[PDB]
């Protein structure tokens, strides 16, 4: 067994043992996968976290906002995974929005320059990463991004929700391109998870009201979710992406998979 | 009669007698409205077109990308419409994407810098215009933007479709803010219309394939539309926005109104 046996998945995200990426990576590895990692800013730190993973995995720098990193991605991955080999999976657990477009700050009040690098890192990054790595994929490969239902306005999230709405719209376009390589591109829309930086926001982080608005949003969930919703266990979201990086969901691409306890489907 | 009798609607867009904005403005005026206009780049030209309108209307410069214009909008509109008066409507007939994110150019191939000012002008502009004018609206006012169903990938449009998906997501957030002023914000999703620059693209404009891909998309429509779809008559789209700027659609905000012959609802 090993759902993901002898597969090469490259994982994005992992910033702390709290990060979802981290949890996919573990579940992934127990499942027989073989990762290669991408780090962003504090590489030495990611490095140290990455060591508690059930298995060693090469880590590589990558600021999704720097061309030369992207220019050189593919080389690097091969160079590591070893030539004559290609990868079967790529996971985009990444996003970011500046103080302003999120939190307490009124909505109309975010600078388009701020709003922008959010879009640049949260949505557009999906395309860059795919155009860059699509050339090294075995057929029947999988590309996956982490989503958060932006289909109805919620409060406090503001422009991060707008950035996700774009994510949803970019994925459809990547599905089109990946199609030619016989590779799939999909989004897993998670329920709220207590990641670190989430934690910080439900604390005083972005504001008081902002915070109390999450708290509540966070509770609507478990209520609504017919099978409930644990905001502290990213394991169910990890096993889904794990289903998607696998060959058991072969006829589905442009798609979004609600890994949310059912919440999105119930009114109250 | 005069659906829009003694109402102050400020219209965005009008670049040629072909432009939709132009058509709303006419229908608007025959309906008893009283406009005030916004021009973008070639003001003298807009000016000359604007004269064939059934009625005189003050025109004002406004590059939705220049802060000081937005900073000074409200003053200008009052200054014109005359102090002690407020407007009941605002129409956002505006958008734009650089060669690259549209047309023949592959999707992965657009620079985020290009992709960006599209987003900046097409989506984000909706928010700026609203934060700026919301202070001068009578209650039960209306804000309307022009939409184009981005809910399924289409070809050739690329990033303009992504920009509209964001538009749809911004509107929901503006509905929230407009709510406090008791003003409404909605999107009219049009079918394809032969505007000038559209014309140019179905000609050789953006590319050959790009062009032949519109042509076809353009025909799927009238087929699909149970009551059909005339790509050369922007009158039905104009009368809808006209319904929406009016008090007959009072309980509906965050919304998108399909002004499309029914196309969006039928598979084949
Ligand atoms: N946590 C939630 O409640 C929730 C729910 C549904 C979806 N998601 C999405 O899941 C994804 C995973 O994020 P998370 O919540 O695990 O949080 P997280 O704080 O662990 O960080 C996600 C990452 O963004 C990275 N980042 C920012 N700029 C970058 C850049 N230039 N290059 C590379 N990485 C960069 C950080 O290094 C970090 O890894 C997020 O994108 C989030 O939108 C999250
Ligand atoms: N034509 C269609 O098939 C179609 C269909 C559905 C929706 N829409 C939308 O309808 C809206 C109306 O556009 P149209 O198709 O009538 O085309 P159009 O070419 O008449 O131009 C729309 C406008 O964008 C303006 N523009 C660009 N940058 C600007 C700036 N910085 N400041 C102010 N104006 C600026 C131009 O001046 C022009 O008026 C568009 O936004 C389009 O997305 C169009």
């Amino acid at each position: 067994a090993g759902l993901l046996d002898g597969k090469r998945i490259l994982v994005s995200g992992i910033i702390t043992d709290s990060s979802i990426a981290f949890h996919i990576a573990r579940v992934a590895q127990e499942q027989g996968a073989q990762l290669v990692l991408t780090g962003f800013d504090r590489l030495r730190l990611i490095q140290r976290i990455t060591d508690r993973l059930p298995a060693k995995a090469p880590l590589l720098e990558l600021d999704v906002q720097n061309e030369e990193h992207l220019a050189s991605l593919a080389g690097r991955v091969t160079e590591a995974i070893g030539a004559g080999n290609k990868l079967d999976g790529v996971v985009h657990a990444i996003g970011f929005m500046p103080q302003t477009g999120m939190g307490i700050n009124p909505f109309f009040d975010a600078p388009y320059a701020d709003v922008s690098k959010g879009i640049h890192i949260s949505a557009y990054s999906y395309a860059s990463m795919a155009k860059a790595l699509l050339p090294i994929m075995n057929p029947g490969g999988s590309i996956v991004g982490m989503d958060f239902d932006p289909s109805r306005a919620m409060p406090a999230y503001n422009w991060m929700t707008v950035a996700k709405s774009a994510l949803e719209s970019v994925n459809r376009f990547v599905a089109r391109e990946a199609g030619k390589y016989g590779v799939r591109s999909n989004l897993v829309a998670a329920g709220p998870i207590r990641t670190l930086a989430m934690s910080a926001i439900v604390g005083g982080a972005l504001g008081e009201e902002a915070g109390a608005q999450i708290q509540l949003l966070e509770e609507g969930w478990d209520q609504r979710a017919p099978i409930g919703w644990n905001m502290k266990d990213a394991t169910p979201v990890a096993k889904t992406v794990c289903a998607l990086l696998s060959d058991w969901l072969p006829a589905t691409t442009g798609d979004i998979i609600y890994a949310d306890g059912g919440a999105h489907t119930q009114l109250l």
